């Protein structure tokens, strides 16, 4: 009941020589520098019914060389699973094993889609941890055929100080987007080239994400990704159709012009007029506002095209600034800003919810020429 | 034209780093072995340099191809390609490597939070969370965090009490922030289960948020910390909006059971009741984590509607599973904050709903 | 040639059940939660001369139960050392083995010194990485019997923006020290009690470390540690005698009063009068200014004692602010600030080298009342 | 009065305490060390830390310390000891996990010239690292300086060198790990021209966990003698005068003063040397630290002496050139003008690098 050499070689091959339970590279010893095959081929169901996970109904003979029953493991993970059969049951190991092999198979069968710079931009203005994993962006990239020369750029804004999101805070945000990011992109010019693709995901203040989009909007190969509460960086549903984007035009008059975006949620009119008395409200919405609505990149593009029409319509109404009140997903805030890089050179005054002022909207950044 | 010769050590390295697929068409070159036939490594694949011959083993630059793809590649007399494939080849190896290291993306912090009541009658040992974590690839590397909500002081569960609960949980959560590792230095995931009164669980959600790699687990009366049925579809979440009027706005969540309307109006005279329910309310309804996500999505769609109706507080009367209470609290951690007044039944006052927690302005 | 159970028990004991080469806990499986002894007792010199590191002059019988030859290793580390004898030679393993055992013995014989909050404060104002390892502070704490309930507080200032250390930069520094730090200490109020000991090390802007010192100067049980270019967080020499702190009193006059601290290096008088024309210079120095001079905490105490006298004497000369020009180690910058909380309530205007003005001194923070 | 334990409980408690009394620190394996049988149950007592099970709350005490503890009839303590017990276990744990503080990045930096005559392989740095407890987790970084363009090694060239080195390291320093999430240590060896090595030092600094290694003609990347004391460093102060201030470093060899005044007429020469200048003098890392300490003591004097640049003429080993560069990375910056020998222009010194404002 000994696994033969051919089967052991298949196990090493189908796992790419990494431990299926911890991911460590079993083909090399990085401490001393020698190539060495230090993994072990491990049986889920043992040959003896008295072994760990042993069961009589298992016919050892029939599965000695069955790779569905054989994992590549490091010595430590192998020792643990054999010392704790109840804690590493057959069904759980089999499920992890099949999931591991399937990730390899999908990687091997994905067409090459070129290089991109991974870019994560995140704030600290929430009262919870806010952290996008680098691995998840790289995995979403790979699923689309994109790879990177390095793990990329990850910018975390300084947290608000004791006065909240004050002038200092927004200066820091400006410096992070317009100076820190630019410096880190310059350091990648030699490895990625003059005009590289940018695989960008943000989870940060809405005004900050708009400023980010304005800063990078003139990059022709920007590839927007999205953090999703359920799916993390995985697109929820590549087949989903974008929603209708409904628009209500502003009333006539000379009051300040407000653009209200009700996409993540319905922005209450009372909160807009409280912050901007006399506002003339134009609203872009979807039928069922929802935090979950960024189902794929086509949704993002459909938002962009809907917005492009309405920004033209509003800029034709007035030379004065447009005041923005947005409950929108983070990926849509980036795309909003990218429309302002060149296509829409009007002044936009971005309002945002203010925890220091009982959730009222207050004016934050000015965007535009 | 020519063929590139390699020794056997080089073939084994190349087969391993490519996982035995052709790098140009993706075909799995172990097909013979899968059919029960001998694996003829040297006949079902060709190994060639990714780049044309330069002016000057180097296994990192050798490609694994199927015979068909190899024959389609123009080659010089030494078996080098006439056109560069290094970009495609390096990208192939990077995609394999990223998949192969994916298990270290499961580095995780276990967190169990219970009330004193449930710690006394229904203690959840770390072993129960750890084995459920391990089954879905979440791997703890240090002792799990097991804490109880603090007993209230003389002022009861006032604003300061709840802020102290949040501070205490978030202090423990500094492990999630700081104990970075794996291939990329990512912060570890949080694996969290709660069993406590619904207001306390909402404050646990307030503490953890929903903008990090975080997996909620659920204690189930029959299945403990294992998910009852990973294939179960989430139920429909039904909603009835409130009647129009000036009375206080109440949101009733009838998910574990049907909350009787009279208990709500008794506790909140004049209440205008909106209700979120499922077709068959049940203590057992958290069949998998997708049920929790689906609850969140439906809830937020309706909270958007309710919050727009009035500036005044939403008064919450919830019969919901513990994991759903955590997600409810986590949902309300945006910058935007509407006022929510959470009621909970007092067993020592005839099970009457009493206001227990305020969220927002 | 079979190591007996008594000796295996001693090996497990003297290593505290961790892998001597990677430090992993071999008494417990953290993934599934079962106590398990999954380590291996490993021989440096093998019983057979044909084994890894084997040699003919090794009397295996004589060393079967010789704990100098027996390491506790995890299965992975043990596999590697047996697969690459040239990369893990006998003398190198023996040295690592003995060093590991001595660290355990020293920890076990250290008298208890109570609990303390670990605090690391570091800037990003250098043109190189600046990063104090958490482990090294905890290890210096443990060498003095101090332990903590968590790995502690680590505050990293925001980097200077594109304008250098501007008003925004110093506002961020103030917020990091006066708000961020206080919030982090507040979260620990219950765990550590009311007036806990504070084990603090800084490597940050001199004016910022002085402000840090002022913020913690009224604390009881403040325990300053020091980052040293040779010894990291270890005190260089506990037996070293503190240097004499030489003092040159200021000239009589009506010009602005400057305190020059020449401890790390000699501050050139020319640079002080350039920044503050007509300065009346008082100077505190040591006989041989040196970056390495913080040999132990008694040196910091001696600096405090000297400053007590000299600040009193300068403060009696004028009601006007005192202008500070300091080339001093980071630990002494904290100590200087700590004297301003209650001992010396006078206005101090801190100058610092300005990389945006050709290394000239420019005024930065104002400290004191 | 006595709490009783079986063998398995003893195994656990002895292991988590490393076999010392938690109250006085005495090593309770003394008998075994003397060659006598280990009498676990007689050289120590185990009792709960708290008045009143879980092996985590059982303490190991020597008989004397156990005798001084008031106990109830079941052997539980009357007074709580859990704080001292938990602190003791923490100190043991911190020591036992110290090997994971060795996570490290290998870095080999060479010039094309020295790569041709003396290529340093990663394997050699890794084995020296491993012997010191430094543990790489991925491929080592092996780089060489770019060739200059037509403007030579000017300000822009050296700034691009620094930027490329720091970028290369950034990727690895993000790979935090171990028990506390610390960034890995840098293990660096350089073999290139002295100016390039100083710029390597400028890139890495000296305010992080970083260990320099040294290539030695006899011992390669292994330290010649870990026990060797560092040499004394002999200082010649510069004469008074108006000429340009020169610092001559005669560490590898004695630099002839005439070669300096030829390159820099009128030079006021300060010198730092050792009693026996030698290519072999980097006997251990403490020699490098001692060089930095002596150097900075004198640089403090020289920088205070004049606002003008310090002109550097250095016969120093490669590892010391790196540390020279790293020393000059404070906010404070004095101008240094670095000279180097042009072996094909009759070994004449020529200015090749400026550090400072
Ligand atoms: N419900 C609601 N929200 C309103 C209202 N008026 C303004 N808002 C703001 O809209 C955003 C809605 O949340 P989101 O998750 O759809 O999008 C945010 C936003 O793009 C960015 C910053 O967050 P924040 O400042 O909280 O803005 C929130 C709200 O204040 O990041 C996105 N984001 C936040 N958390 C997450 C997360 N967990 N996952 C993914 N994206 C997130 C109003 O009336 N009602
Ligand atoms: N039947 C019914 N229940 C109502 C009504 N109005 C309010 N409720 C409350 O809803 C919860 C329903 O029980 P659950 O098991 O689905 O969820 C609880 C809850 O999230 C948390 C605290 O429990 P409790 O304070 O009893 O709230 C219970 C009920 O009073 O923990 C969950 N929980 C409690 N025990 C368990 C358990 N053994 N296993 C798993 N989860 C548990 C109303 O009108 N009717
Ligand atoms: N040589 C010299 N230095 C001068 C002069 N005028 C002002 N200075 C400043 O004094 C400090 C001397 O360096 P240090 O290492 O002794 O102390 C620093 C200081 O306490 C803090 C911030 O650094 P910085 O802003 O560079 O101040 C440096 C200098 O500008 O951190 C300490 N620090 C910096 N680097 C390290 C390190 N690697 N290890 C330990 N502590 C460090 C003047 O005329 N001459
Ligand atoms: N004898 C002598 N040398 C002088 C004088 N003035 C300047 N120098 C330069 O000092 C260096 C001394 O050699 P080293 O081996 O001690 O250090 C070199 C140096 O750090 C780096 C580059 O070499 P180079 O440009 O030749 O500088 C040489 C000399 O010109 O690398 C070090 N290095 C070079 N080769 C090796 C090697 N094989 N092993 C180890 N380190 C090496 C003067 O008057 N006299
Ligand atoms: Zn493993
Ligand atoms: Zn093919
Ligand atoms: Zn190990
Ligand atoms: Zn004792």
């Amino acid at each position: 009941f000994n696994t033969n050499d051919e089967t052991k070689r298949i196990v090493w091959t189908q796992t790419a020589g990494h431990c299926e339970l911890c991911g460590t590279d079993l083909t090399f010893d990085y401490r001393a520098g020698k190539p060495m095959k230090w993994g072990e081929v491990a049986a889920i169901l043992p040959a003896s019914p008295k072994g760990p996970r042993g069961r009589a109904d298992h016919d050892a003979e029939a599965h000695t060389n069955d790779t569905a029953n054989l994992m590549l493991l490091c010595p430590g993970c192998h020792d643990k699973i054999d010392r704790d059969a109840d804690g590493y049951p057959e069904n759980d190991l089999s499920g992890l094993h099949q999931a591991y092999l399937e990730r390899i198979r999908l990687a091997a069968t994905t067409p090459d889609g070129g290089r991109a710079i991974p870019l994560i931009v995140q704030s600290q203005h929430f009262q919870t941890i806010n952290d996008i994993p680098v691995r998840d962006l790289l995995t979403a990239m790979s699923a689309e055929g994109l790879t990177a020369f390095d793990q990329g750029i990850k910018i975390a804004f300084a947290a608000p100080g004791p006065r909240g999101r004050d002038t200092t805070y927004w200066q820091n945000v400006k410096d992070s987007v317009q100076y820190e990011l630019e410096q880190q992109l310059k350091r990648r010019g030699g490895t990625y080239g003059d005009s590289p693709a940018l695989a960008v995901v943000g989870l940060a203040d809405i005004p900050a994400l708009m400023m980010l989009g304005q800063s990078i909007g003139d990059r022709s190969k920007r590839l927007i990704f999205s953090f999703h509460r359920e799916h993390l960086l995985r697109w929820p549903d590549q087949s989903a159709e974008p929603p209708s984007f409904l628009f209500t035009p502003p009333p006539n008059g000379d009051g300040p012009l407000a653009l209200v975006l009700s996409i993540s949620a319905q922005v209450p009119v009372r909160d807009v007029t409280d912050a901007l008395p006399g506002a003339r409200i134009a609203e872009l919405s979807i039928p069922e506002p929802s935090y979950a609505m960024v189902q794929n990149r086509r949704v993002i593009h459909a938002f962009r095209d809907a917005l492009q029409i309405r920004l033209s319509q509003l800029e034709a109404l007035t030379p004065d600034p447009i005041h923005v009140f947005a409950a929108i997903p983070a990926a849509l805030a980036i795309e909003f800003g990218a429309l302002l890089t060149t296509q829409h050179q009007h002044t936009y005054l971005i309002f945002d919810r203010d925890k220091e002022n009982q959730d009222r909207f207050t004016q934050t950044l000015q965007l535009g020429p």
